[PDB]
């Protein structure tokens, strides 16, 4: 059903950013794991649709493979769009800083917020930049939740453009306790291009 997507870059491509001994562990071990629970989980009616379609769906599906799938769909879900959303000052442009300006004033500011909403979310989680009803906004959920899970599910909703995990296997070895070194060192690694094109295709 599900696979390990390739990474778009080699391991080391987002030093010093990103150690490429975590990108190594975080892609081919707990990204794995993911896949690998998903797709048991799976193995069910609903194994054909794509993973961003089957978290949307989850209020749908058994009430017993409701949390593995939670879990694990949502784990590669996360990570899928992660690695598509970084690459090797950084800022976006065009039709995307103009609704970044919009909806927070600046650049700058939005920073600042994604950051915090990052910094405050207690034990592991994602934090999100989403286009909710047109417009943009930031919002963080717990684990392997993800905004297109609704309201209900992730406590909040949006169709995710960008996000940041802050599990703590995706910043330990090169920052231990430090996430917002490792959520400043974030910024130099985003690919605006990536998320220009999702904002294009979700507003
Ligand atoms: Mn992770």
């Amino acid at each position: 059903a599900y696979t390990l997507p390739q990474l778009p870059y080699a391991y080391d491509a987002l030093e010093p950013h990103i150690d490429a001994r975590t990108m190594e562990i975080h892609h081919t071990k707990h990204h794995q794991t993911y896949v690998d629970n998903a797709n048991k989980a799976l193995e069910t009616e609903f194994a054909d649709l794509p993973v961003e379609q089957l978290i949307q769906q989850l209020d749908r599906v058994p009430a017993d493979k409701k949390g593995a799938l939670r879990n694990n769909a949502g784990g590669h879900a996360n990570h899928s769009m992660f690695w598509q959303i970084m690459g090797q000052a950084n800022q976006p442009s065009g039709e995307l800083l103009d609704a970044i300006n919009s909806a927070f004033g600046s650049f700058d500011a939005f920073k600042q917020k994604f950051e915090d909403a990052a910094k405050t979310r207690f034990g592991s989680g994602w934090a999100w930049l989403v286009v909710k009803d047109g417009k943009l906004d930031v919002v963080s959920t717990a684990n392997q939740d993800n905004p297109l899970m609704g309201e209900a599910i992730a406590g909040v909703s949006g169709t995710p453009i960008l996000g940041v995990d802050v599990w703590e296997h995706a910043y330990y070895l090169n920052y231990q306790n430090r996430r917002p070194d490792y959520l400043a060192a974030f910024w130099n690694v985003v690919n605006w291009d990536e998320v220009s094109k999702r904002y294009a295709a979700a507003k």
